[PDB]
């Protein structure tokens, strides 16, 4: 597969897709027993390991919609992937979402062209999996971690002029990342299983804002969401 | 309220809103105790009444999002109302979707330019209220009710050159009807909790299809899960 | 017909489309000799009777693009429809046009995105079929009733931010309302003849206002200017 | 006014507008008395002259949407200019219309992005003005002229890929030219009066073909209709 | 062809193209020798002569990317036209854009749809011909005349609400004209080297303005810097 | 800066951006003498050493417009970058094009929804600054190199339906990559200079294909060019 220097097989059914490459390493390394490195192409590192004696693997995407497409597409075709479920983080826009937080987006919003090309006239609503986010639902209310059911919005620009969230927000799109719509479209589309699992980076149209511990906290709570969801 | 010839608080906090005004009577009359009948405009029938002891209210829509609109717009700003269930059927899409199954609208895709209007460069994916949903799942499962939960398609027109549908099929889009965008965009705006609950009207691109009795079945099964999701 | 419970030709070549179903059976009631109810279902009535001899057919719409777009694609269709003329209201929008004004509309402005999904890159302006329209012109002016004719709003949403029709105001646009587009679109593409006839149902951006004497007088005035129309 | 070279109110009330400024000539010389030459800039000529002792002006347009759409509002806006009329041909699009007929657009549908940019969301559609237009349908049957009166279509494009009015006459769209919408939309802006009066230069979709005669025959006749249109 | 009256070859493989048909007239006299008249249809002149022995061809265009394409297909279609120059002016949008500059453009920013209609989900960039634009640049330098080199924006109307250029200042637009694109366009498509060389007409966002001389001066430069690109 | 781990100007006047961090690494490695790293998040490394005495720095941009459009903002706004050259690959997409050919984008086409959210009703063509691409194109034929100067297209998605670069070649469009579209008008907007300068990967609509040796070659190769364009 043209980005991803992996023999057939040598990668899990599930997939864990964290933005960050260096959060891949970390990740796999924190979480996981038995760490194969299958892909160092780009530096967008891909792991596979076990983790309560199951193969999970773990595949960074890079950022905004174009990257993340390549590697779920890749993932998908090539490498015949079941269930792929990314771990990031995104801006809240609300103020009823609360740093500790942790977010499964049942759909989102994007200004993505991606889908008026293949649609044309139809605003497309892709669609987590309901399976794998029922899942993670179960697997946190049993820990009991604090966790909202949503929408995001997935952007194509970190830097806007904004106007967007300011309007979602006030129709209760949770937050605000890069990545979403490219997953969720993509999995639908192969007859694959997805869901996407998020924490707070900060507030953007502030109510409140995050420590370096708050983080550290959500991110691990969220791996462990993930995992748990199998 | 325009649209609606009721007096305040003469309405429920819960709404279920079938697409069809006689529907909406029949509704009342076979599963409510202590039968109101608050509205009598446009033949657009709405009744208020018990279940379980509990007020639930029953308002026909008519067809298509702009319909819709205008009484779930009313329903929400004049009446205060909190929860609104769309209770109707729906254009099966996909084989793997059964004349049994009972569908809970995650999202929808739809071609209306309701949302392009308000958003311009943004899909807008709406959403399904979680709450809401899972208590529908709930109320499914433990009856023990077939039940399949993702997307729909929320279409202008009935009568389409429809190749669409032919595409939204091969992203696993179920089956299109014609109001719940419009649904769970309003009641997201306004701060109130939507769901969409709808039977199989037939197969359009036929894998099966319906009797009488199928319908007559799922109908009064889907009222039901909707009922005990309070 | 899915939507239309009517035998062969039981429906006239002339059918008048009311918005409402109820102002459906007044009309019939109150204007038609000999009145038969085909249609039942949705409690969206259709009746057919004679006038001045002549057969004449009546059935509602309701509300919006899509659900008119049901009623007349089925009309046209299903039982060879020759003329369909709409009789309902719209919120005047410019000044110089007064209550007591008939409306006939040349063409309309839309939002749907009906034409937009069939067209793409044209904005596509539906038209009246003139015989028909001059007809009502001729009838107008022989009575002396007051008549305006140009352009109207075919809007999806009852309530908008609708910084639309303060823009199209200033293009001399005559009113909104939420069918007539549709009409003229599928009316033009079956080879058939329809024209939108319409009172005031109020000002928007108020020049003036309405009484219920005001309405009931050129509800029946309109009444009168459509069926002397042939 | 930058593009017209004349002094206040040596323009007419009235002006023709023919896309050809050699026909402007020709129509000037043959049908009025006392010729005025008032533009001379770009070799678009505009000239002033009675007609059964009626002052008439009579400008060249040049071709396309933004080509006219700089003439008629210099025209409205610095020369207060009251009733504007095309005079140009169109190509034929439907069978049913004769080299004979004479064309009355009521209305056009349009590729042009002129309209979409003001108003966004809105498929505007423009709107010959009803006095106009009947005064030229009278003053067309009283002489006993064929006459046509529907809508066409102002394309921006000479030579297309064309699948638009193979698509446009299957909705009745009549004819094909490229400056109505463009009259249309800013006459009805500057509260002016506009109306387009077109002839058939040749079928386009052949259903029949024109000769030098047919076209000397028929332009004559429709310069007539326009002149005794007031 | 169409809309030029002139034989097989009797038109150079090299075409200025301004937009008046007038300053076509005045090119051919005041820089030529051996001036033919090839084409007199609707006062568009076209002219052709040598210039240090060799043929060169003037066009008019008109104005608008309508106009303008009608003729730019025909002498690329109809006489195997090679290259393609446009000499006329721009108003300049930027502040540090001089009335003394020349201004070649390597691209163009539009309104008009010509290219969303054969394109859909691309903004299309068109693009001079590098070899034409270097020799025009070189042949800027040698003679030491003022140059710029970026983009312009090719509008559908001379007057706008004009919203759009003073953000495309912001983003170093260097001027507003109505054929660029056009050219750019359909040069590209039919194999050919099109370019397009501009004057500043005036300042519209003013910074400073014009005089008759300095037009006269920067009107000859260009002409000579077109001429000398060969 | 939040995704450049860096302090101010450690990082030069002008930066290389490579889509891939770890050519970023070789490049610096390879070509500059005393190397810094300033940045080592997510990987996406940066560099800053001398070349000829003078400072250059390297940062790697990820893939897709969403990713580079990051780090360009962040160089621009948060270092004063003055100069930013794209060194990447493109799939070529013409026959003309040779596996040699090093390409100069004078400008590019794009799918990204990017500028129409910024613009609207605007197809924006962003543009390579003159004095960087000439000063390229020179440093280019002073060695000898094969060079081609025109446009590509900035895709947002590597696997695609792709009916756009077949139509898209057919207009001259020399190549695809996923980064300059975001390049160009972020450079632009800011007031910096900016050009992208790419070798072919492969050939897309096959004409002929590449070895690991042509592109060690054309990749060098791009780099002096590069380098020796100041
Ligand atoms: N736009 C945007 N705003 C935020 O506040 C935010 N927080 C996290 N993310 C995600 C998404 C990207 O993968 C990547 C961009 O930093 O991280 C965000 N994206
Ligand atoms: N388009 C469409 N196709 C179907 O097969 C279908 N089945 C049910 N519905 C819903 C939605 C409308 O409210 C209304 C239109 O009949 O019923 C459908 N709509
Ligand atoms: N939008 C809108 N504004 C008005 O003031 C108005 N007046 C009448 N109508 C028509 C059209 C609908 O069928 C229906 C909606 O009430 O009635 C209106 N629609
Ligand atoms: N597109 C197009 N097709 C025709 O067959 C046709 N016939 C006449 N016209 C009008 C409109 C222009 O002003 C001008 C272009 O020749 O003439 C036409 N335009
Ligand atoms: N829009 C616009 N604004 C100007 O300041 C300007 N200056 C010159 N041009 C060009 C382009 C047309 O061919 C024609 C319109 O007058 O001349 C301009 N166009
Ligand atoms: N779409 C596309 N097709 C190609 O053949 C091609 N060749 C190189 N590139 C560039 C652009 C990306 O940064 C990245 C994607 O691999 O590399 C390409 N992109
Ligand atoms: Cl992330
Ligand atoms: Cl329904
Ligand atoms: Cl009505
Ligand atoms: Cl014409
Ligand atoms: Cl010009
Ligand atoms: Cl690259």
């Amino acid at each position: 597969s043209v980005h991803i220097g992996a023999e057939k097989g040598q990668i899990a059914d599930t997939v864990l897709l964290p933005g960050d490459p260096l959060r891949a390493k970390f990740i796999a390394e924190t979480y996981l027993e038995n760490v194969e490195c299958y892909n160092e192409v780009r530096g967008m590192y891909g792991f596979t390991g076990t983790y309560k004696g199951k193969k999970i693997s773990v595949q960074g995407t890079g950022m905004g919609v174009p990257s993340i497409s390549i590697y779920v597409n890749e993932l998908i075709q090539s490498y015949d992937v079941q269930n792929l479920i990314r771990v990031g983080s995104c801006g809240a826009i609300r103020k009823d979402v609360k740093v500790r937080d942790v977010i499964l987006a049942m759909t989102s919003s994007t200004d993505s062209q991606m889908n008026r090309v293949a649609f044309g006239s139809v605003d497309f609503a892709p669609c987590a999996d309901f399976e794998l986010l029922k899942n993670a639902y179960d697997a946190a209310k049993d820990k009991g971690v604090p966790v909202t059911v949503g929408s995001v919005f997935t952007a194509d620009q970190f830097y806007n002029d904004d106007s967007q969230i300011e309007k979602l927000a006030k129709y209760g799109v949770l937050g605000v990342e890069m990545e979403t719509t490219a997953l969720y479209t993509l999995a639908a589309k192969h007859g694959r299983k997805a869901l996407s699992i998020l924490t707070v980076s900060d507030h953007v149209l502030t109510g409140e804002e995050t420590t370096a511990e708050e983080r550290q906290t959500t991110f691990h709570d969220m791996i462990d969401v993930a995992l748990h969801s199998v």
